[PDB]
């Protein structure tokens, strides 16, 4: 749910911030918050933002 | 010797962005790509940014 000039496609898309991996499966973004909520809440393998 | 480390910022001291833990021992940001090395690395006690 992004749009209308976001000026940020490498951050969770709830907190818009404080988040560097995005889930490979979900092709969405997840702050440590949410990534290590994932991982916990079952089996996720998710990818750093770099390159 | 003996030094000041506060940072009102609520960010990895080293990325600047895209964190949401801080070691409560080191009392430092970390992003998922230190947070998830530095639980790996080593015991520490984080809490999350969030309060
Ligand atoms: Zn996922
Ligand atoms: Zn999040
Ligand atoms: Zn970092
Ligand atoms: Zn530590």
């Amino acid at each position: 749910g992004s749009r209308q000039i976001v000026d940020a496609q490498a951050v969770c898309t709830r907190c818009k911030e404080s988040a560097d991996f995005w889930c490979f499966e979900c092709e969405q973004l997840l702050c440590a918050k949410c990534f290590e909520a994932h991982q916990w809440f079952l089996k996720h393998e998710a990818r750093p933002l770099a390159e």
